[PDB]
């Protein structure tokens, strides 16, 4: 739930394993 992935999820799909798209369209870790 923390934007530290450095990436975004425009489609709600994060690349980095461990990230999740909680605050769309930005990826979040925890």
């Amino acid at each position: 739930g923390l934007p530290v992935c450095g990436e975004t999820c425009v489609g709600g799909t994060c690349n980095t394993p461990g990230c999740t798209c909680s605050w769309w369209p930005v990826c979040t870790r925890n």
